[PDB]
């Protein structure tokens, strides 16, 4: 190997499954690559072909100082990885952009330690204006409330608070450029790269489908927890009314179906993505960029708002609101969606423009360069 | 440049495992990978991170046409599914010709990948430059001929890269490579043994030399227990793989149904195995000398032959080894100061091969050609 590199993700799908290509990237380079995960989540690290450190407590993080555990900084927690990276010092942490335990470890360690975004930057956003709102306090006035509390978990272990703590040495940051949040920060592009959980490809989706097809979904994480609930149901019976093929992902639970409608528990995302003409989502970032990669227009109830409203402003997707849209509502922007060439060709701009920004595999040199400084 | 690549690997976990990390560098360049795989296993390929495409019927290792994926269930079914998918990139398992059959009757470059040495090769050359020194009418090719009738139900003719592709990826280190004229694409072997979860027990720090083993790779007769009783003898923390009884094994001796043997050989000061690749290669990299009790079923003692030469390891000739001579040669390998040397000088040197990652441009500028 060279480096020795820790992801420290936050144990939901929808954020672990943004990090895994990067991960890749790093092992297809012959960097040792391992994930810090809870213990009842290390099937899911196992599942990506990526290697597990179970640390800490069973955290179930859907249900949930409950504020230090799903930041994963409470000391069982904390205290477990850190001896991990004791003895296996990493040279960098790669740690998901809402947890604080991997920048607290590589701080205490002396390792390198970059974020990254699974959405947009709203912490560092935040943080941003309570730095501009401090500097112009008289010293004596200007508190850091964060400051201090990340001060504390740092000086158990002897090291102190620094800037970097909050928002790293750098951000890897996955969505498309012209979206980001402006704040004043050493920002790394990376081309989404999609990864949704085990992939079997069925014999069905081999074929070019025969009609229009369109993609009903919400994100993985999104879908566990998870009246009311009707707005699927009219979601699904919206889109049945247009002469296209609706595939849909729901749980066991309903209903009896319009003919044109088809209902599986899991696909394969990004492979039925390739063959769909639109996608209908709540907004999740996963179903959103995987979308946005495929190039096909979305329908998007809802930072999902502005990632739909965004998206909507260039013309590849439109807006319902999930509180006020009716059947008809569906209906109608649907067809635009699938009759008005234009959102497909703007859909099919960002993908251009997507496959053109560096891949995680591009990115590798520029973490290795950063690691040898 | 965004490919679509399909693998077609021999269905079993040292072959496929031997891919992984190639096929995750092509994707995480931004390609979109597939693999091709038998319904018994779509499980091995999903559990790697891969998109699996489920191909033919169950197989668990015509006959030889089952065995290299060319039984008409296998190729008309893999045959349809690349018609529609239209992959820029093939890449094969040496012992396969689904993906070159299927990779020339689309016209979709393919490129050959080895998982040993290349013996296939090495016996093709030899009988080309034989039947190059018969008269023509003489010059039979009951290989080709073979190869050839399949490629006829494509509408497709035989070429020799059906048999060694237009290009093939070498993860054994180039110094072990049987002479053969081909274009080899040296590859630095990046270790995936399946689902890896570091165990509490490998927490610790070894408080005396670890010395692994380990049934010489999933696949899967007591000359297992001369090979644990035998280690013993010494000074040594054996971890061994299995469940079973075969009566008291000595108290150093610490039994483990699952290990994650790349992160158990990192810890490790030697490691005992019946010659497999993945084994092999994995100790390799991680610079662990190595005691081979070769079978076998094909390259293995001359693989642990080539290790011994370099003085990275030392082989028992099985049937007739006898419990001293395990202490023995191991007691040799954890005292000359020498077989970790020339370990550390073989890992060493396989580090500054191209990675799977520096591959990629070089496969995506073979497709571009």
């Amino acid at each position: 190997s060279h480096m020795r590199v820790l992801f420290t993700p936050l144990p939901a799908s929808s954020h672990f499954f943004n990090l895994v290509p990067l991960a890749w990237a790093l092992r297809a380079a012959g960097h040792e690559v391992r994930v810090a995960i809870c213990p009842n989540m290390v099937s899911m690290v196992t599942g990506a072909g990526l290697t597990a450190v179970p640390v800490g407590d069973e955290l179930d993080l859907i249900s949930l100082d409950a504020v230090e555990q799903l930041h994963l900084v409470d000391d069982r927690s904390l205290d477990d990885l850190m001896g991990f990276a004791e003895k296996w010092q990493p040279d960098l942490v790669v740690w998901d952009a809402m947890v604080c335990s991997g920048p607290v470890v590589a701080r205490a360690l002396g390792a390198r330690h970059v974020r990254m975004l699974v959405a947009l930057d709203v912490s560092g956003w935040l943080r941003s204006g309570f730095l501009e709102y401090q500097e112009s306090k008289p010293p004596e006035q200007r508190v850091d409330p964060l400051g201090t509390w990340l001060g504390a978990k740092l000086a158990k272990f002897g090291a102190t608070f620094d800037e970097e703590i909050v928002t790293g040495q750098a951000t890897i940051d996955p969505i498309p450029s012209w979206m980001r949040l402006p704040v004043d920060l050493d920002y790394i592009s990376m081309r989404f790269v999609p990864y949704n959980g085990p992939a079997v490809l069925p014999e069905w989706l081999r074929e070019r489908p025969t009609k229009p097809r369109v993609c009903i979904t919400r994100g993985l994480t999104k879908r566990r927890l998870s009246q009311e609930q009707a707005m699927v149901e009219r979601l699904l019976r919206g889109a049945a009314r247009l002469d296209v093929e609706v595939i849909a992902t729901l749980s066991d639970d309903e209903v009896e179906l319009p003919s044109n409608v088809r209902v599986h528990e899991y696909v394969p995302l990004n492979e039925l993505l390739e063959s769909c003409s639109v996608i209908i989502h709540h907004g999740s970032t996963t179903t959103q960029e995987t979308a946005t990669v495929n190039g096909v227009p979305q329908l998007i109830l809802p930072d999902e708002s502005r990632r739909a409203e965004l998206l909507a402003d260039r013309g590849a997707g439109l807006v319902l609101d999930p509180a006020t849209f009716t059947e008809d509502d569906v209906r109608g922007q649907l067809a635009r969606l699938l009759d008005e060439p234009s959102f497909a060709a703007n859909a099919a701009l960002i993908r251009r423009e997507i496959e053109e920004s560096p891949s995680p595999h591009d990115i590798v040199p520029r973490l290795e360069k950063l690691v040898a400084e």
